[PDB]
């Protein structure tokens, strides 16, 4: 007479549920699943929705996650090619589209991914008009600009995963040189998540001790041992990892979960993520690139005004120019 | 031209957070702070409000928690004698009132505590019309009933901590006899939180093996395993600990946090908490007793139907009459 | 006069950590990385070593994890084709080998995988003479036996993941029928990891209530609740997911991490993993099958004695003969 | 015939356990229990031992914790006035002795607490000669010196909880002024955990932006709004909280757990804790006070060399002098 009927007696009317913290991940490839597992691992969603054009793959992924439910704290995991499954998401993570082939610039993916975005972004906003969108697909800064224009969402609700990842890499490498935890090394990689990123040497410090003060040659061509190479390693890292295993995913998955945690827990932590920087540091157009931003439940609510050195501002502007040159010709 | 103005540039123009995962703990005594710290430890609240009539102690408890903020994930902690600080809480935990003296029964506190609740409950609902209330103060089953009536809330939104603690103690004691983790021990203490709780022997098992089937004398006075002594120990628990350190708090604090987790994570896990059992097991009055109940974001949405023996039913009935005998003379 | 020399003043003269909570994952395929990321997510290792014959992929997996270090609590991650990087591990997880093709049985991989293990197992014990080994590779019960023999380790230090995953799936499926969290559902799938697993119907319960007692037709072909279809679904699981996405990894990855937690935290929780069952249930050969076992810091220290029905015993025996039929012809 | 005997079948010989991560907390008053609950909350110990001269209180506390075991991951909690229960602790936390009465300097507790320490320290080292001792009792810097001399342990194994707490308070207050999470505000309070502590203004920063650069008057008498008062609030905080609730405990409990996490997880994170600073910043005697130190499994292995301003060095030396003046007359 129905398992449930007999065993479970209702105290409240049957009625409507509605996820408080529903997250959607679009794209169930390497990056998508890594974000998904990291999100689940930290119990950040009470509902996880997945979307992809590959129906079988999408279903298999859902089922595999569902089978590990005993070990998780996410009561509902759903998956469909139709965006109606993403309704009422607080956060949508977009990792859908093509990735770099070996040695390929992220900037070379632009047209293919813009085509993808033009089609899926409107479906996303239709079903969650008040969500926050975390853009991850490459090139991430330009795609965040693209998402902003297509979605019609406010700036503080369209965020590029950006240099949160580059900065974690930088902090890891710095840590390795000093023999301490990356959380105790402070340093910011800003600008494009790509070849034109900028190391803010003037802010690199341990326990408040400015490394640039200790080594005024930090970041130059005349440095003993030997910073610039550290920034070069950050720049090259995706290519080196792609050459070895075909793609990257674990670090970006962790990076994404870290941003989500700040926002779903309303913490107001600072992260270098991609936002609209017109009017900052002499940038004249609607360029998106990473700066230290404050993240909480409203999304990206603030940017940190820094006192960048002239060479730092110069490299930032150069990064802004590289990006704007591509953005400026994007067609609608 | 403040520092904040210089350092921080608003992206989305202005802060103001949408009421969300806010929790209030009423009473900042041994139990109240134990609940507060456990709620804080598991990052269950994005805002924690404290209320007590002891203004000085209240402010100091508040400050001390705040001083720990670096190590926590709750961006806002506030406290006031006035209930306006509790506005828009999702969940309110009531631990205020008088407690048992060494030896004293929980029912000796009824009158004094009915007077406390007559004041506090209407304040809670006035400022948080949509909250879930968890009642901890003793006598707990009676006060859960008093809260239900004063609150005007539907039954699924009024939960008595009931036998959640009794059962935790029971599983701990069972675990000590077997040498395994209490989470691997299963057994249910239901009914009245104190003296008259019921041990449902038929459900005591490890890995699905019925210990009663293995030992049909389980629960009788002629049992080589002395299971009845275990239940007796669960019963004398409050007493022995009160005699030793003056009160109990850590275990109940942990148990309240566990209920909150099930709810804010929408888990639909089952806990032995106290609900309105009229029309169950032959009970014909409005009384709150513990049964295995399903907790989720809406609250306590259902109860598990069990096949109870005659003597178990009888105790439940006996508890219901005793409780009703007190409740029928409660005015206003 | 390095920066490190200038910034950091040694207190206790010199670094060198005492081997402690080190874990090795052998194989960096779908399952291996899923285990790695889940182990990393729960901070189970103070050092993670990876080993695989695919040198390029191995290095890239290593780098990607390292890039995530800021978000983790594992200060050292290393990887090498050579087993010296695995020296002094407390726990070694073996997931290397060939996997099932869509449709293909787990036993079709025996020969190829026996050759893999003949090489890997002696390397593991040579570099970590005091480790605990968790076998994941298929066919898992057979390979657990092969590992026990090649390793020379006592039985409490060789654990086959066995039916830990089967049972997780089963609890998920039960939870889906009842609408509660799988942790509130109890039921044991024992015996052989694959096709021939056994559902112990007598132990399936919710809150201590026997569902079999409630539905004596549970498990037969004439059951309105279709419990046998549930078990059938647990059995077809690998198959359906493999057909959809090519392999399974997330659920097993989570389940391995859960076993490790029980062990490194010394919990003595009970899990359905595979141990040497000779002399149990009438089995007279050296074979590994899943039963409810207690895991703690020493490993798998005990097994739960159960009262099994004749048909359950018979399947267990039938599985033991089949396994033995393969194992008896294994040489060296 | 013995519950266990029948139900649980041994796989490994009965034999010896031994905690990997055993922690002892000495003193079960406000501070001791707060450290205990925070340690348990984060699953940092596989064994927790408690010691106090108050036998009944000590037992009650043990039992209360034990009753919440279902919600914890610490299989063994023991308590006794005899130090033999503390054997093989990796970490011993000493919170035993007298605390400040209202308005009383921590320095006024010195003789009474030195008497306590002279008696208990030798018992502690007898039973755990290789432990790391975290000193918390006041005055904490002087008591760390005292512990070092009495215990005969190496410097990197005797650590004063020190200014980890003052700095968290500083970061909280700073955060409140800027509207962000304390984890995103960086600033160090060093020297005595007491009235002569030192704010290192030159290291105060957000996202690497030096606040002193933005406000060169930071910390002086001619400051717009208005740092010095922030340091004053940190200095006064214990007195204000003591005046309100009688003592402090939650923040210090969290602070202590944070240090333990760094060490038991071997993270090498930086914390401002109390260590022996002879030969640093012109300090000529064996003074203990807080500086940023690197913590991992070996204890306190490194100190960070800072580039302190002349006024900062001056205040540091003044703090060192205040302390040494008391240390110098300590009698053995
Ligand atoms: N921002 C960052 O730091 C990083 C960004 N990435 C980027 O993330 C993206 C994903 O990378 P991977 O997951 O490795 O690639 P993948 O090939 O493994 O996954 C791409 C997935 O997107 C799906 N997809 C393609 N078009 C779609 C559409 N129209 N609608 C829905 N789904 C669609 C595909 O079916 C596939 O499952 C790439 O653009 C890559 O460059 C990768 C690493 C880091
Ligand atoms: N349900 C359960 O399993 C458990 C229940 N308890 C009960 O919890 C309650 C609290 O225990 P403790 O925290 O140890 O007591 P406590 O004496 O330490 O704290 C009681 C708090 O209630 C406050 N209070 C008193 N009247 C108030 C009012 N009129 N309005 C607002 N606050 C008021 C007091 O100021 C004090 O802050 C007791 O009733 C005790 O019996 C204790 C353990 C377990
Ligand atoms: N016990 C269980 O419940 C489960 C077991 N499995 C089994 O786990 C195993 C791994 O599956 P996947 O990770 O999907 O396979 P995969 O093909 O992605 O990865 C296999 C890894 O083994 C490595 N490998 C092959 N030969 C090796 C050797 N000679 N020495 C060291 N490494 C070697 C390969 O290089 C590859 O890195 C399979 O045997 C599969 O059947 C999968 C799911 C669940
Ligand atoms: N370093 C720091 O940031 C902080 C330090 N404290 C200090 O921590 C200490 C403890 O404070 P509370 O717990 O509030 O005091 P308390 O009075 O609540 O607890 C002191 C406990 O120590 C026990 N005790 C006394 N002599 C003992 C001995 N000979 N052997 C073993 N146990 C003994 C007492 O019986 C009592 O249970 C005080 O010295 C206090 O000033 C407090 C807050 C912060």
């Amino acid at each position: 007479a129905t398992l449930k009927e007999k065993l479970i007696a209702p105290v409240a009317e049957e009625e409507a549920t509605v996820p408080n913290n529903k997250i959607t991940v679009v794209g169930v490839g390497q990056v998508g699943m890594a974000c998904a597992i990291s999100i689940l691992g930290k119990s950040l969603a009470d509902e996880l929705a997945l979307v992809d054009v590959l129906e079988d793959k999408l279903k298999g992924e859902m089922m595999d996650l569902q089978h590990g439910s005993l070990f998780l704290q996410t009561p509902k995991i759903v998956a469909d090619k139709d965006y109606s499954v993403t309704a009422n998401s607080k956060i949508v993570v977009v990792t859908a589209g093509v990735r770099q082939q070996e040695g390929e610039s992220r900037l070379n993916l632009v047209q293919r991914n813009v085509n993808v975005f033009k089609f899926i972004i409107p479906q996303i906003v239709k079903y969650s008009p008040d969500c926050i969108i975390i853009v991850v697909s490459n090139p991430v800064d330009i795609l965040t600009y693209v998402t902003w224009k297509l979605s019609g969402l406010p700036k503080h609700r369209v965020i590029g995963s950006g240099c949160n990842l580059d900065s974690a890499r930088f902090r890891y490498l710095m840590a390795e040189k000093l023999g301490i935890h990356p959380s105790s090394c402070h340093g910011w990689i800003l600008g494009e998540h790509g070849d034109s990123s900028v190391a803010v040497w003037s802010g690199v410090n341990v326990a408040g001790v400015s490394l640039q003060e200790l080594n005024p040659e930090m970041g130059t061509d005349n440095d003993s041992e030997n910073w610039k190479e550290v920034h070069k390693m950050v720049v090259e890292s995706a290519y080196e990892v792609i050459k070895l295993k075909g793609y990257t995913n674990w670090a970006i998955g962790l990076s994404v979960a870290d941003l989500i945690e700040s926002m779903l827990k309303n913490l107001s932590r600072i992260h270098p993520v991609s936002t609209m920087v017109k009017g900052m540091y002499g940038i004249e157009n609607e360029v998106f690139l990473s700066l230290p931003c404050i993240l909480n439940a409203r999304g990206l609510t603030s940017v940190i005004n820094q006192k960048l050195k002239d060479d730092e501002v110069a490299q930032l502007k150069k990064s802004a120019d590289t990006l704007w040159d591509i953005q400026k010709d994007l067609k609608d």
